[PDB]
């Protein structure tokens, strides 16, 4: 079990002003640390944030947090469930800022809600350094769905933070799961919500990406294929070719006729194209969403290689290609579940 710690700096808060926090399970025997970012959509104005506070309050407040949590998937300490890092120090950071982990604005007299996602990550890292992280050799920042996008937005800031604090020996890396989206046409009549959210949250994006797209076009950096080339920390990308959250924003809900068949096939081809210059990636041809913290994450394979194996090969590569231990795994067949190992 992972144990809850509320942030000692109570000014770094969830949406409603309650303190943010993290769940931790230590492993004194390891110098590897895994920090995982929870997902769960977002809210972008007063009215729909008010709605989210009524029926999704745990994503906006720490008031009702359970006092511990169970680690699953890549957060499991059992070798049978987690062949990759079962012996690592485990950290689960709850998502209570509703800002895709980008915000840096406090609750105040002008702001009904606080959006502090980027600052929550910074403060968790700082408080963990007095608690074991100062001796780490690798810090892997991971996350799923909105947390996967949060990895892309924050991994280089964590690297910069550790350098400025005096810890240049810690190798910061990222693992972005199911947060690699496309700003494509919908099947029937979404990027505007991101643009409005950024101004509502005072959201921040990586500096190298911001300099490319410049004022008021910062929404571009929320899309993986645009922000990834600007990052300097090593990042491993996991993405279903037919992601269910992507299809939902595209207004696709699953007899498929020719128009829909061509749309679905073109989406898989476009996603595959955006990953050709991404050396560390895992992209199976399945209709699903999220992967790395479910208990049976070991079952899916691309070209005969599991995701835990591909991540271990990634570790080895960062000590050119390795014999029988690949890191770039993208299916080429064109329809959902043409890979026999897709989840049911
Ligand atoms: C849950 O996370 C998101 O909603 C998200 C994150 C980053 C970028 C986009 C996002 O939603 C989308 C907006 C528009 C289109 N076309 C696709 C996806
Ligand atoms: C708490 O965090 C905020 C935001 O990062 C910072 O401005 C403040 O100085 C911190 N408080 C202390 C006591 O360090």
């Amino acid at each position: 079990d992972l144990r809850l710690h509320l942030l000692l700096n109570t000014s770094v808060t969830c949406n409603d002003g309650s303190p943010a926090g993290y769940y931790l399970k230590e492993s004194r025997g390891s110098r590897r640390w895994l920090l995982f970012l929870e997902g769960g959509w977002y809210c972008f104005n007063r009215e729909n944030c008010d709605s989210r506070y009524d029926t999704m309050r745990r994503l906006m407040s720490s008031r009702d947090w359970p006092r511990t949590r169970t680690g699953t998937g890549i957060l499991s300490s059992q070798p049978e469930e987690n062949p990759y890092w079962w012996n690592a120090n485990m950290v689960f950071i709850p998502y209570c800022s509703s800002d895709v982990w980008s915000g840096a604005s406090s609750k105040s007299e002008k702001n009904e809600y606080a959006f502090m996602g980027a600052l929550i990550i910074q403060e968790v890292v700082r408080e963990l350094l007095g608690r074991g992280l100062s001796g780490a050799k690798v810090l892997l920042l991971a996350g799923s769905s909105a947390g996967g996008t949060g990895v892309l937005l924050n991994v280089d800031r964590v690297a910069e933070q550790l350098e400025k604090l005096g810890y240049p020996a810690i190798q910061v890396r990222g693992l972005a799961d199911s947060g690699w989206f496309l700003d494509n046409k919908q099947y029937r009549h979404p990027t505007e919500a991101i643009r409005r959210g950024i101004r509502y949250w005072n959201g921040v994006v990586p500096e190298r990406c911001r300099r490319q797209f410049q004022e008021g076009e910062e929404w571009n950096c929320f899309f993986g294929y645009k922000v990834y080339p600007t990052l300097r920390s090593p990042v491993f990308v996991v993405q279903w070719l037919f992601d269910e959250a992507q299809l939902t924003v595209d207004n696709v809900h699953l007899p498929v006729q020719e128009g829909l068949r061509l749309y679905i096939q073109n989406l898989g081809r476009e996603l595959r194209h955006t990953l050709k210059d991404v050396p560390a990636s895992f992209a199976p041809a399945c209709l699903s969403h999220e992967i790395i913290i479910r208990s049976h994450w070991t079952d899916v394979q691309v070209k005969g290689t599991s995701l835990p194996r591909a991540l271990h090969c990634w570790d080895r590569s960062l000590h050119t290609p390795l014999k029988g231990c690949p890191v770039h795994l993208v299916d080429s067949c064109p329809w959902p579940h043409c890979n026999p190992s897709c989840p049911t």
